[PDB]
């Protein structure tokens, strides 16, 4: 299972609604699913051009997936993803 959080920045992008998903144990499907779930606006808002636009900082399982494998990063029911807004705000 995978859990994702959203702040006031992603509020209007996620309809202030958070939920968990089960089935796959990888970020590949997580990002691919969440990307379409909300749309490109979300992926771009939290990643415009393969990089943070404003300053969106999101960690995975308490460790940036970039450390080892991006979307190839494995995740378990225990793993948890948290999204953090930009130091500025939009």
């Amino acid at each position: 299972m995978v859990t994702v959080r959203y702040y006031a920045t992603l509020r209007p992008i996620t309809k202030k609604k958070e939920e968990t998903f089960n089935g796959i144990s990888k970020i590949s499907e997580l990002l691919e699913r969440l990307k379409v779930e909300y749309g490109s606006e979300f992926t771009k808002q939290m990643y415009d051009g393969n990089n943070l636009f404003k300053n969106v900082i999101i960690l995975v399982n308490g460790n940036n997936i970039t450390s080892m494998k991006g979307l190839d990063t494995e995740i378990k029911d225990d793993d948890k993803i948290d999204l953090f807004p930009p130091v500025a705000g939009g």
